[PDB]
């Protein structure tokens, strides 16, 4: 099955995932100088207050820690988008080494981490109907450096010695994701995929211009995870990061001057 290894890592997911090799895929290269101003577009809207985190999960490719999205409780809005797009899921991607880890880079620049704020258009009922629809998803992509800590990020860091290994969850209430954002909301945005199979070609990408900061300690604390499951030889869940795709007939947005 594929993963991030040398046999089953991106450049084979193409095989059992053609659209691989789309028009539309994520992530790219945000080269700053070519991304264009767009005064038209909004502010951003991220109403996290009545968010409702259930668990945290490792699958085996990252963690992600799921959201009651059964009401309209942490929900994305404006900028780029139409309607009101719920969040689902937050995880992470990142690096062996603080040189590498993010998905998106900025003018060539690779961070250390990169979160993703899941988020499905309301209007197609659900998750599963959203991702099979050119505007059904809105990820939120925020870059992270290594620096000083983020206290927002310590009780994530905290639970992962109880998921180590593939298919094991722990409940998770509570989670403020607010905790997680930086101060500015200024963005760039443009039309992409998911970075992992199905690739599916659905998502409004958001990407923040701000990093925030984790300590060393924080990230080292992702890198003792694992990619296998209980009783399986161990491989440490490091580098579960899709490189740059390219750009194609596609404009980089920015909210920003
Ligand atoms: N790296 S990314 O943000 O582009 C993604 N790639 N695949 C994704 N799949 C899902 O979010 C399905 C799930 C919804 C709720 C729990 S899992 S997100
Ligand atoms: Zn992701």
């Amino acid at each position: 099955h594929w993963g991030y290894g040398k046999h089953n890592g991106p450049e084979h997911w193409h095989k059992d995932f053609p659209i691989a090799k789309g028009e539309r895929q994520s992530p790219v290269d945000i080269d700053t100088h070519t991304a264009k101003y767009d005064p038209s577009l909004k502010p951003l809207s991220v109403s996290y207050d009545q968010a409702t985190s259930l668990r945290i999960l490792n699958n085996g490719h990252a963690f992600n820690v799921e959201f009651d999205d059964s009401q309209d409780k942490a929900v994305l809005k404006g900028g780029p988008l139409d309607g009101t797009y719920r969040l689902i899921q937050f995880h992470f991607h990142w690096g062996s080494l603080d040189g590498q880890g993010s998905e998106h880079t900025v003018d060539k620049k690779k961070y250390a981490a990169e979160l993703h704020l899941v988020h499905w258009n309301t209007k197609y009922g659900d998750f599963g109907k959203a991702v099979q629809q050119p505007d059904g998803l809105a990820v939120l992509g925020i870059f992270l450096k290594v620096g000083s800590a983020k206290p927002g990020l310590q009780k994530v860091v905290d639970v992962l010695d109880s998921i180590k290994t593939k298919g094991k969850s722990a409940d998770f209430t509570n989670f403020d994701p607010r905790g997680l954002l930086p101060e500015s909301l200024d963005y760039w945005t443009y039309p992409g995929s998911l970075t992992t199979p199905p690739l599916l070609e659905c998502v409004t990408w958001i990407v923040l211009k701000e990093p925030i900061s984790v300590s060393s300690e924080q990230v080292l604390k992702f890198r003792k995870l694992n990619f296998n499951g209980e009783g399986e030889p161990e491989e440490l869940m490091v580098d579960n990061w899709r490189p740059a795709q390219p750009l194609k007939n596609r404009q980089i947005k920015a909210s920003f001057k």
